[PDB]
């Protein structure tokens, strides 16, 4: 909940920072969690670069957006439940979302997304994270 708020953080950060963008809106084996998702992330965009055009327009995210439309929207990368490659799909997903919104000049809903994506995290997919070997078990594969 607090890892996870500092993961997801760092992730959009750090995706901001990489396409030009500020982050200002806003390491024990976490250190090593951040960077193998950094990794993830971008070894995913380099095969998938659609960008999510379909679940983003889906969603048209205004500073009135409800966290709800976001989970209902979200929960179409997992119609066939959680796995590895779809939660890193999920922060290129939040990472897509905040880059959209700063070009919409909504940039205060990047800290939003941020929020949303951690409550996500920990309602949805931290229960299959946590049984499938916990973020070691995602280092050790992506790491």
């Amino acid at each position: 909940s607090q890892s996870n708020r500092e993961l997801v953080v760092d992730f959009l950060s750090y995706k901001l920072s990489q396409k030009g963008y500020s982050w200002s809106q806003f390491v024990i084996p976490m250190a090593a969690v951040k960077q193998a998702l950094r990794l993830a992330g971008d070894e995913f965009e380099l095969r998938y670069r659609r960008a999510f055009s379909d679940l983003t327009s889906q969603l048209h995210i205004t500073p009135g957006t409800a966290y709800q439309s976001f989970e209902q929207v979200v929960n179409e990368l997992f119609r066939d439940g959680v796995n590895w490659g779809r939660i890193v799909a999920f922060f290129s997903f939040g990472g897509a979302l905040c880059v959209e919104s700063v070009d919409k000049e909504m940039q205060v809903l990047v800290s939003r997304i941020a929020a949303w994506m951690a409550t996500y995290l920990n309602d949805h997919l931290e229960p299959w994270i946590q049984e499938n070997g916990g973020w070691d078990t995602f280092v050790e594969l992506y790491g």
